[PDB]
């Protein structure tokens, strides 16, 4: 029965618009870094076992690390990794009554949670999914996310290149019915194609856009309206055949309850980097009870939370497919040791104990301690 | 090694005669030729001796897991479901896949409407042994596999209050209060002078400290249940258990919306699917899962659904060998929102106990309990 | 004049081709002859089997009942022999429905209100009703309110052939035999249900009715897409489009398509029905007599009447006894539009039965009483294995 | 037309249980500092006008300051203070789609917002409330919040001492029907008394507790159940006469919409330190349309956001009363210059332009820059 001894948080800052390297895209008005960055967490136990965790580090990563280093670490040191979920709950209860129930606070918890589960797995010599109810899958279907090219012609080509590599599921970021046609045209009628609509529409607009895409067989519509527009979302889902998909920006199972109450989604798209295993599973288990499909999100990252996501996805009954960030996943290979792969439209669930991946010895060299 | 399930066996085990929940059986309630009798108070069938079904699962290496479900009525049926169907689908699988195994076993028969009753009784016994195994294989208590150990003690409350008069029922209650109990539940069928007089004599006898709940035992319309609840509230009512019939979901929702008291249901359910419609109608404040009907997987799912919807968990308890009791305590030690646990020894080894109004969670790997060598000799094989 | 003796039996007949078609690669039977079908994760036997109950009164009248026995039939018989029999002996068959309730009340508070337990009730119930008809010299439908009908429209269910075109041809054969309503199972639609409707509509013409049984394993979104893909071809009804437990999903599917939504075969009591009609979730109920028994079957029919819902009874694997109950009860119900007809089961099973039940020219001929009007033949009784 | 030139954030750490000075109270399981700390913001314009802002700094204050210094400052420099509300919106839109819609993120925005409004006022030579639609009040009723004494007898005395000072409205923190009786007993039947129930109850428990207090004339019940238990809240409000009060832990008007939809509150209790003027007003304006009373929260602070709160409260039609943190407000006097006072059960709305208060020259000496 080994216990948490030490907790360090880091950034990893890889290169790929204002002074500090921040730009703001103008169809969601959202800020972006012009480089890749995530926050990593290393947790060592008394007997020298090491767990790794990760969360977003795109903007103000020193905030998240502070929360970890100023508050969370002290209430986590001395605890048992096998109480990972109970620990996540106590740490959540620390700040919930002051409205710290999402954003950077839950990010900080995600990173910690993931490493406790990593550590749990290594310590029991099992991959996490075998601590999460069982392994249901060795592989998980993957879909191609975002064609980041200058014109639609140049984007269809890129689609068809990934089709030529054994991928038969695709998402394009709308920010509209033409883009859909050429993608159906170039890719044939067996491939499934989803549209990410990036939040910036009223229910009315989203419905007209969705209805103009349905004649080409729209797989799902993601984020048709703003997060807070629960009414618009429900109105959108009751007005179209097409499955509506949301969840990437949530933090806990509580975020989901209102949306299933209003029967406003067919698909949850949880993002592990934002949630951590405990909450991820809680979202997947809720969706299970309510016959909602799970299609986890993927994003810029070192690949730790990603690995954490595949382990959980392997445990969840309702996981149909998983997002594949090619432009992220490809260059970020060198930074990891382990059997995590994606090829021929399928992620390979890692097998080693824990997450089954670790940052390489050289990736650890690139870390900047907080 | 990757130790897989090699063998599954089913047994019945006859249990020591207790004082039954409702007495003290009246005349005109004699067992028929086959051993079964019917209570007038609930038109419900009861065996002459209490009895449960036990399942023993051995892995390839020789690791042993125990599970247990109800064996009160037609236990051969439940055992046939295991021996004929489920066994051959469990063999070869990994105990660490117990919850996925359960989903697959459930999926075999669900479209034909075998979604509760005897079928889940059968899955529950299997599920519990599988989790026992996972525990032992990993050398960890079950709660350490379910998210962590939140407590090592679970508050208990007294359920058995069977005597002739109110005076004797009160005396009995007080006898348990001196043994360390501060929570009680009485059954309204036993309340011969009305539920109100039952409450009055208990409140004064036990003081304003103790909390006192009522198992209303299903046989009421909503309207009747509300009237009886309101007539109890004055005397400080903890909760009202099973105020209406199970199928009566509107009735339940209506009772819940008409009284301040906490409405508690859950013991006769089988899976988390049974809970959804009740909370969608805001019709309960307390779930009372019964481990012997549900198994660790479903019980945890009911527990986690209750967490999301701010419902308290107060597990049911029934006569048994102690295997599903141990499972229930392991699961209760993991659940955030388990308030307390129902309570109503010579058969198991392990450090499970109930004293001073508290359950003691067993410490070993797995469930923390095993049948003794002697008890193993009492098992009648199917 | 009271019930004196109650015996339970299995009847096991071997199959040339396992139900619903030949297994796909990873669908081989196990040690005991149990395969698992991937499309619906459901377990099937390779042989046909069912449980039959024979009930005898003090004066020597005999009633027959029958329930499912596909899987673990000794469980159902155990319930009947260990518990139910001794609470049924001594009662009057004319109290069939009251008896059904008495026996149901025996176990309800422990949650045994479905599955195998009601299976056991269903079989006793049918034999009880059978007795009542025999004792009174009446067909069962003349104790259930009246005979409204002596023919019932039948529809061809299941088309066991390897290719789309071979299945269409099978349809066409039964069309020539006088049937004009059809249902195909989606676990069989290799090229996808859309192409299946296309060809069936092509092969059979514009006038014929064609439904799709979707076998549960779908989310609402999924089911809506599939239905809408089939609708240009003229869809009669969608059966089991989502999970039984998925009441919200069913409601949303019902609301999202003009196509009639059909459910009911896996329920056990009228109680299962309430939530689904409350949510406006079905146009059609499909009770399966072998799971429900006459009493419950009529409660469900009466509810559909009250709530303006069509009744199209389910038909399945079995000797014909509980199917004969199905025809009797359908005969007494206002809302019965039609009744499923498993040709591939009914035809080879004729040998097992006496009586004048028939199904020909797109019509079930309702047996002319007394009781069920059908019974196991002397040869079928020789094959019965007692529990 | 002067514009934002420079933005600095600070902590102020006053003295009044683990190593770093954090304890966790066990009826809400919440973490607390054993000292008073808030985060202050100073914003100077091109022509040297100074605005002051403040937000929570109780836990991990360097996180909040980071968010301000790493992201917010750059998108705020060069803007016009008179666009304060529009600026708050653009800054909110920067991070909303990643789930940064509450907690530390909105705190950081509150602090900035408040100073933009301060600056707006000074720059127009008007107190803020005269930029917010008009002044409706010179004074705002105040109620005594929390009797922090060892026994109920010792707490009733303290109540009656504040009654002897012209205060006729009181709140006690439950963490129960006896405490209510002695407070009614000692204080007489004219005084109004509310109970803060600190979130940790199910609907069932909250109703029984409220019903046991109503026989002594309960003014309101605050936070009867957890924030996420919107159902429990609605059930509680439909089961008791007593007005139910919530809102202190919210962040934007969006938090409130679900609760008014379910008709789950009679009173909003916005906390300015958490929200900032823009959102505060939005909450007060929503409540206005829906006939909900506004009773703003008060808390440990230097008194900047407090002053900001009184300015907004002066502008809102539905402000019945305001919370008075005596144990905080009293010692924190020395740190401010301006005409902000509370006496005889009434706050005095400040009159100078802007917030009408500023940290003293010596308080500025105690600031630690980030």
């Amino acid at each position: 029965s080994d216990r948490v001894k030490k907790i360090e948080s880091f950034t990893l800052t890889l290169p790929r618009p204002n002074g500090r390297g921040y730009l703001v895209r103008k169809a969601n008005r959202t800020v972006y870094p012009t480089f890749d960055r995530s926050v990593l967490v290393r947790i060592e136990t008394e007997n020298g076992a090491v767990g790794w965790g990760e969360t977003y580090g795109l903007v103000a990563p020193r905030a998240t690390m502070e929360i970890i280093d100023d508050l969370l670490a002290d209430f986590t040191i001395g605890r048992d990794p096998f109480d990972a979920a109970a620990i996540h709950d106590d740490l959540y209860d620390l700040m919930r009554v002051r409205g710290y129930t999402g954003g950077f606070y839950v990010d900080a918890l995600a990173a910690i949670d993931i490493a406790l589960w990593d550590l749990a797995g290594k310590l029991a010599g099992l991959p996490v999914c075998k601590l999460l109810g069982g392994q249901r899958r060795d592989r998980i279907a993957a879909y191609i996310s975002g064609l980041p090219e200058d014109t639609r012609a140049k984007r269809a080509e890129l689609a068809a290149a990934w089709q030529a590599k054994g991928f038969s599921s695709f998402k394009f970021a709308s920010p509209v019915a033409k883009e859909m046609e050429i993608l159906r045209e170039r890719l044939g009628p067996a491939v499934r194609i989803a549209c990410d609509m990036h939040w910036a529409h009223t229910a009315s607009e989203a419905v007209a856009l969705i209805k103009a895409m349905e004649p080409h067989g729209l797989w799902f519509a993601e984020a048709p309206v703003r997060t807070e527009d629960i009414d618009g979302l429900a109105r959108v889902a009751a007005s179209v055949s097409t499955a509506i998909a949301v969840g990437e920006e949530w933090r806990t199972v509580h975020d989901m309850v209102p949306r299933v109450a209003r029967r406003a989604l067919a698909i949850v798209q949880p993002e592990m980097g934002h949630k951590g295993i405990t909450q991820f599973m809680r979202i997947g288990a809720y969706a299970h009870v309510h016959h909602i499909k799970v299609i986890p999100h993927a994003t810029i990252g070192a690949g730790i939370f990603l690995a954490a996501s595949l382990q959980a996805s392997a445990a969840l009954a309702n996981v149909d497919c998983h997002e594949f960030q090619h432009s992220i996943f490809e260059p970020n290979r060198r930074l990891l040791v382990g059997d995590m792969d994606c090829l021929n439209g399928e992620y390979v669930v890692p097998t080693g104990p824990g997450l089954g991946v670790e940052p390489s010895k050289e990736a650890q060299g690139l870390l900047k301690k907080h």
